[PDB]
């Protein structure tokens, strides 16, 4: 399962490959914006996203918004990096279509969780 990791700040990105590699899944391809990402995500072959919030040229909700808007990619399970205490956050990437979200800072232990529940629920 190729995983697009999504992240302006290095120490992020690398948290979360690092996580990921943990769990067994080695096909990561990592992205800073949300251009970058789209860019990477038409080429296809992607089955998962997880996104960091802010980051510039365009956010993580607008990146959630374009990918749910577009027919080639509205499937994907879209997993939102929201800061801790940002409540209307969760509630405005849930609307926009989130399959889920993970508070950070997180836990190697939260964030399996948060993976497990998605292929749970997508029927994975
Ligand atoms: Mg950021």
């Amino acid at each position: 399962l190729k995983f697009l990791v999504v992240d302006d700040g290095g120490t992020g990105r690398r948290i979360v490959r690092n996580l990921l590699k943990e769990l067994g899944f080695n096909n990561v391809e990592e992205a800073e914006d949300g251009v970058d990402a789209l860019n990477k995500l038409q080429a296809g072959g992607y089955g998962f996203v997880i996104s960091d919030w802010n980051m510039p040229n365009m956010d993580g909700l607008e990146l959630l918004k374009t990918i749910r808007a577009d027919g080639a990619m509205s499937a994907l399970p879209v997993l939102m990096v929201t800061a801790e205490a940002k409540k209307e956050n969760i509630i405005a990437a849930a609307q926009a279509g989130a399959s889920g979200y993970v508070v950070k800072p997180f836990t190697a232990a939260t964030l399996e969780e948060k993976l497990n529940k998605i292929f749970e629920k997508l029927g994975m």
